[PDB]
């Protein structure tokens, strides 16, 4: 069915619920042994949020290669995306050695540090221009450059140097601020907005290694962000847009990483999403 239509069909039924057990139950299933080794308990924040084996991101680094990332490649819309935690306190090294490693270009953080009065993520990116941060695990170096702070995103550039080489590279910190501590956002129009800031960064484009997306668990609105891109850039690039089925790309995109969209307001907000930006794009 098309989009728009089936998706008043679901609202006036009320099966939200439904259809989100029904991807749930057709999700694929491989295996996250590295994931699960007793050396790695520390490396990730939830016990049930793995990457499989065959898309996990590999640390270059022979003692321990372990981060909690994912690759999720698609390839008719020819876009790729890493999907990763929150870092924890032991694991902010790591996560700038994978942003330098796969050559990245922007990092997209879309929650904040302390939600429900919890703590969702680490601080780890600097506050003050004259206060950088050093790693030295992974002997990197991150430095505030600029910030830009608007009603719903700040916009950060950095700049991270490898020690080692004393090579130094830009990073885009596109952070959304705004998604509620519960349920979703009435409105999509403050993230499309959002998404399509970074889009116009340079940082989704195939001459940087894939964007870095990360919330807390690294699978909820994260998962938002890179479908809803992934479904507009579909409809643009085919003759018949109403063709793009939501529910089969993030079928798809659950072949490279478990638990995509997280409950079945996030499946109706992705819907939305897509829906509204499809008018504004033409």
């Amino acid at each position: 069915m098309e989009m728009e239509k089936e998706f008043e069909q679901i609202d006036k039924s009320g099966s939200w619920a439904a259809i989100y057990q029904d991807i749930r139950h057709e999700a694929s299933d491989f295996p996250s042994r590295v994931a699960k080794l007793p050396k790695n308990k520390n490396r990730n924040r939830y016990r049930d949020v793995s990457p499989f084996d065959h898309s996990r991101i590999k640390l270059h680094q022979e003692d321990n290669d372990y981060i909690n990332a994912s690759l999720i490649k698609m390839e008719e819309a020819q876009r790729s995306y890493i999907l990763t935690q929150g870092p924890l306190p032991n694991t902010v090294g790591h996560f700038w050695e994978m942003v330098w490693e796969q050559k990245s270009r922007g990092v997209v953080m879309l929650n904040r540090v302390m939600e429900k009065g919890s703590l969702k993520c680490a601080q780890y990116w600097p506050q003050k221009e004259e206060k950088e941060m050093i790693f030295e695990d992974t002997n990197l170096k991150l430095t505030l450059i600029s910030e830009d702070i608007k009603s719903y995103y700040t916009v950060r550039q950095l700049e991270l140097e490898n020690l080692t080489t004393q090579e130094t590279r830009e990073i885009l910190h596109f952070h959304y601020t705004t998604w509620p501590d519960f349920g979703v956002p009435e409105s999509p129009a403050s993230f499309l907005n959002f998404l399509f800031k970074v889009r116009e960064s340079g940082s989704l484009s195939p001459e940087h290694g894939p964007v870095v997306v990360h919330c807390s668990a690294g699978i909820g609105r994260s998962g938002t962000f890179c479908l809803a891109d992934t479904c507009l850039l579909l409809m643009d690039k085919r003759k018949d847009p109403s063709s793009v089925d939501i529910k089969k790309v993030l079928l798809e995109m659950r072949k490279f990483r478990m638990g995509l969209i997280q409950t079945a307001d996030q499946l109706r907000f992705s819907y939305l999403a897509v829906i509204e930006g499809a008018k504004f794009i033409m």
